[PDB]
């Protein structure tokens, strides 16, 4: 029933830096619906929701309430503020307490707001996939020669935080392009027109148009370079699994060989063995059976070595 | 001809638990076709179907037809009401009775019905997936290290149901989806309205179109939960598929090793064997033959050995 | 140029039963053009075209005509008239000849036809589904356990099948989803009003919508269960697939025991022999040559043995 | 600069057989574009092109400009008119010199240029179907029961061929179907009513649209018939892929029983070889030590055997 | 905040070949937004920004900006025009100072740069196709009979570079189309109207429209060419890979029949070695007993081998 916030008023002025707010306040003095507040408590989907007075923001790591003349960062009542909170909190108030005054190119306070928080939110992505991308690039060049155990580990371990990180990437993009794609939100963003009893109308919202563009290609474009990253991962991969096959043979091949020496050798052995039984072989006394019978043994070997050889290098030809 | 039903009138007072209805009387005043009565007897496809005074639904457990004044539950003959459904009743009966007079958000009869229903579906797909989710993480963490026999029977089991919860909650997504997307669809269920001969126009939907839009972001996000599970587990089952045959290799070049001291042992054996015959060697009396060949017998294996395992490490290089 | 044809007219009755129809007559009264006989002949896509005074229906094994005063089947003029297409007449015949007159839900002639042959076309598809749906879970369950030769082509012979009957009930589903998207083919289907020179319009065409989104709705059910049991066989392969090479390493582990052990027998019988030469030993007429040889070569083996045994559980580990 | 070019006047009557014409014309009395004669001259993409007062068609083999009283076909200057253009042209001359005078379903001159050329590019996609498909049924048949060397090159072979085929017709009818999605591409190919200050307008398509569906909804049939046989192809290979390795487990299984029965052998031999050596056995002289010897060494071998094979049996349950 | 700068007036003289320009000048003098200029630094994403009175295309290797009376190329401020770039700026400037005064099919100052733009992409999108596409065949043939370890990896490098190219390919042609896809975009690239307080308004747009179809379709051409080829791959290594397999059964087959050949040895030589022993064999004297066990164990030996390659064959039937 409680959550962290962060204020800041219409003159860009931090006034509370981590106070407890009772989501009541919200639906009382912030034309929010009592169905959205289990939106803002735990959701861990991007949204950008258009109210009549107020503008709700979920990305990432920022929640966000943005009005004409107030803005609220919130998150859950047991915390403390990150570094990148803290940074876009920064460059929010120096962005809002600049209190220019242009000519064309005028912003109003939601629209410099939202644009602190698109860059903010393109900048971590951008910075985590840059986070992410080095060691699939030196994983890929070592398995390129040589495949280990642990290697393939490594590049499981990486494989599924790359798909996770461009599954992301894709939400962020299809949420913007989702705010980007109707008319209507697009005229109710006109927050501080509507204060002066002004109404913009569907068919005049260049302005939210151009800012929304910029951040939906800075979107897709890393979208694309995560896409091209998996692709890369699944052919590797594809063609490692062949190389392995490719290079079992070699082995496969190899044991033949050893195979018919020892089929020749005890082809060998069993005539060598046949002469030293204790019976009559009628040539015991003679001074040429032992160099017949070794020279036998050694042509049989021999000849049948030779016909295993050929048989192999016909059977591989 | 006979279904199990369940009323509750215009005050949230339950008037029948688990009566019998003939499903004539639903043609007879209560709008419906003479078609669509096979839809509510055997359906397992989510839909929601507005009529000229009624709306049907068809959610996962619930058979709901939803009047100005009237809310049947309906299901087979022969059965009892489940937890859910016992549940999703109290729910309905506790919202409807509270007889509330608020101010401009306030919601009529069939819209506090709808969001009862649609709360209580989100609940259970939410429910059947943290169920679903616990196993896989553990068996993926114990396919990890090793590979058994019945834990890939244990991941075979677990993907076809995870496949199947996330094709019913894509399903129940479009279903929400297909209802979101038609002008007077949405303008024709404002049934309080139309009894008081006032018709809204496909121009005039905000309070609906609110309601559904935030529970079909809340089957979006389970849909991309399934997802994100579906596709870690394929990339698990595509990492260990090329680890068995990278832990193959090893065994296969050990066998080379043993192969080679086997076709040494028997080199050295033909000719330890050769001098075993009965016949005459010219050297039986003397005192050096017997050092000799068993010296020329070890070399011959060691250098038949060495030249294998060069062989070897050349092929395998 | 001539087709087997079955006429039935505005009364419900049966005129012809297998007749014989020139494909001249059609383009002469019945407000078909010369280029669509062609689709009449020989067609296996499922579609329905809208005539100024007629609608053409080829649906699987229906080949209709249908006026706001007559229905034709035809088909080859070679043939006869299957069970199907007999249950489909009398079933025609008898919603024909009720003469009912309703209230608000009364049908004209070519409505109730139509109604007919689209419940003929799901009847069919969903008996066929049911047909097809039996073997596949058996071969699962009998291939969970153990794979043999034979049950992996009964695996190949139904899996074609299925995702065959897949593919035809997408098509039938996109072919009414086709007419289902023209709000000028929806208005030129109310024939009857055309003969009192009364026209629609694009605007008002409840009837036949309601009619159509039933059947879409039936169609898709039955795709969607095709597609959960294509997804199934899918994944029981790709299980089975890892699950040979999972089994297989236990046998090529179980070889080198075998191994170690033919390699440490061999190292004993080469010292066995080296002693049974035909030398001097020394060591002939002693009382504790034989013991000793006896002993060390034992010891030879076993030692051999143990250090193979322990390296091969080293590499394995 | 100059393309063979045949030629057809306003009669139906062919005045140029294989002439040379100078692109220069195209653009002087033709009504083209500079940019659109790069793709006259060689480009590989089907597509039709709707000008103000011509229409280009490039589909397959035929490269086609027609207007309200001329029709050319072009091709590379260098060449001869194949046998499929002689057929379409003696078609297309047929058609256009039969000067008939018909009621309701009279076409003009490019309309009925048009239907001839759109049969003839689907009797050559059918016949290239025709001619594709027969060798794949044959080949399947043949690795259902066993598989070679060659056959699976042969696969390799037909599976390019059919994609490529399917990739190409799916290309025509997308091609078809971009025409089929234009209204004021419809409206403005009236060129016989444009020549008389007569302008049709983007609302009055009919003759051009029911022209163009037949064709469209020909292709696609063929595009469902090619992807029925591509889904069949990707089945046979995946069935085969496992096939390979269920029956190597089989001569994995074999060989072990042979590995056993070496292993007995070899521990018989050992035992058979112990009392071979030329030492003191104590029972040299004994008319018992034969027999008893030889009964415990064929003991000891089919002990060995048995446990080896009790062993397998257990490792193989 | 410098950048490498070529500029052309009106004239199409070129006044500054590689001069250095603040960022600051292109939203003070030329139309930008500020937020544009992070596009124009560092960005891989091809795209074209219509805006009030100046157009800017990031296409591959060009960076430009067009206006009604001057040109700009700009890059990177360290850097020197390559030879694509000097061809682009030679060719660009050519059709500039033409000079020409046409009727019907005269163009403008930034439609005649953004055909040149267009032409110079296609182009170089062409030669790069023609460059990439070689080796593949090659190494398809030659992976076509014998199955190498170094081919595998030069077909893996080939193949994601293909995927690559193919990737920008559709990069770029969905670029294209997202600005054929924007009537009002179409309608403000008008510049030189502008100029006169002459606006086109949304509905006539058609010199813009048919300049760029053209191109959309020559890069469509190249990412199908390119799809076909990736399919071809695709087919190849999925061939290869059961390739491997098959051929490996070859040499597990031969294996075994050396395998029996072994253990009909070893059955000869154990009986051969029993007769061997220092015992009584009772027929050690007799002129018969050395033929008689010289042929039991030839008949034993050759009995055991038929046996072993009977039950081989009945075992690969
Ligand atoms: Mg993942
Ligand atoms: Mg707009
Ligand atoms: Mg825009
Ligand atoms: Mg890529
Ligand atoms: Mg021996
Ligand atoms: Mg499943
Ligand atoms: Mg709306
Ligand atoms: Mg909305
Ligand atoms: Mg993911
Ligand atoms: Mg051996
Ligand atoms: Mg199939
Ligand atoms: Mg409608
Ligand atoms: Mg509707
Ligand atoms: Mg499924
Ligand atoms: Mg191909
Ligand atoms: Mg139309
Ligand atoms: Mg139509
Ligand atoms: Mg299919
Ligand atoms: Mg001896
Ligand atoms: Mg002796
Ligand atoms: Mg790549
Ligand atoms: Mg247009
Ligand atoms: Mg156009
Ligand atoms: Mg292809």
């Amino acid at each position: 029933p409680r959550l962290r916030c962060t204020e800041v008023d219409g003159n860009g002025n931090v006034i509370m830096v981590d106070g407890e707010l009772k989501k009541s306040e919200l639906i009382a003095k912030y034309g929010l619906l009592p169905r959205d507040l289990r939106k803002i408590d735990s959701s861990n989907l991007p949204h950008i929701l258009v109210r009549p007075s107020a503008i709700l923001i979920n990305l990432l790591h920022l929640k966000v309430l943005i009005k004409h003349d107030r803005v609220l960062l919130f998150d859950v009542y047991g915390s403390t503020s990150s570094y990148p909170q803290s940074a876009f909190m920064y460059d929010l108030q120096g962005k809002l307490q600049q209190k220019q005054t242009g000519g064309a190119n005028s912003l109003p306070y939601e629209f410099r707001a939202l644009e602190a928080v698109l860059m903010s939110v393109t900048a971590e992505l951008e910075a985590d996939f840059e986070a992410v991308r080095d060691p699939v690039i030196r994983i890929l060049s070592e398995l390129e020669d040589d495949i280990d155990r642990e290697k393939l580990r490594i590049l499981l371990v990486l494989s599924k935080r790359v798909s996770t990180f461009e599954q992301k990437a894709k939400l962020v993009r299809d949420a913007i392009e989702e705010l980007l794609e109707a008319d209507d939100d697009l005229a109710a963003m006109y927050l501080t027109e509507k204060t002066h009893d002004l109404y913009r109308g569907e068919d005049d919202h260049t302005e939210v148009e151009l800012l929304l563009e910029s951040y939906h290609k800075l979107c897709d474009e890393v979208v694309q370079e995560a896409s091209n990253l998996v692709s890369s991962i699944r052919n590797t991969e594809e063609i490692i699994r062949a190389i392995l096959d490719a290079n079992r043979n070699s082995l496969m091949l190899l044991d033949l060989k050893f195979s018919i020496g020892t089929l020749g050798l005890a082809m060998g052995t069993f005539l060598a063995g046949l002469y030293g039984m204790n019976l009559e072989n009628f040539i015991e006394e003679t001074n040429w059976g032992f160099g017949a019978i070794t020279g036998l043994s050694t042509l049989l070997s021999l000849v049948v070595c030779w016909y295993g050889l050929a048989k192999l290098r016909k059977v591989q030809r």
